């Protein structure tokens, strides 16, 4: 197995922006522990010359979600959005960031 190159843990929202703005592919993303919602997570995605942010929401059942579809894990939420757009207004598919070993 191998660890997921998308979990950055505790990193400021603005830092996620600086990092993702340097990626070249739209969809480059990362999950970070929320700064406005301590104890939760946020998803930051590169799209054009901007970095969009999404709240990773939770329900009383412990599920994770962005919109209506609910997932049992962060991993499944992430993977689902590699083939279905994370945005309703735009077609944005998640793709791992390019990192040099
Ligand atoms: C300045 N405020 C924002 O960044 C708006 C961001 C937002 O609304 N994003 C759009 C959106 O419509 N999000 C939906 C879906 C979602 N799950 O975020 C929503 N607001 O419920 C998205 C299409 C770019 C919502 C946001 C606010 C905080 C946040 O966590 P954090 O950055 O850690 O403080 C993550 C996202």
């Amino acid at each position: 197995m191998k660890p997921h190159p998308w979990f950055f843990g505790k990193i400021p929202r603005a830092k996620a922006e600086e990092m993702l703005s340097k990626q070249r592919h739209d969809g480059a993303f990362l999950i970070r522990e929320s700064e406005s919602a301590p104890g939760d997570f946020s998803l930051s995605v590169k799209f054009g010359n901007d970095v969009q942010h999404f709240k990773v929401l939770r329900d009383g059942a412990g599920k994770y979600f962005l919109w209506v579809v609910k997932f049992n894990s962060l991993n499944e939420l992430v993977d689902y959005h590699r083939s279905t757009s994370v945005s309703r207004n735009q077609q944005i598919f998640l793709r791992d960031i390019e990192q040099v070993p």
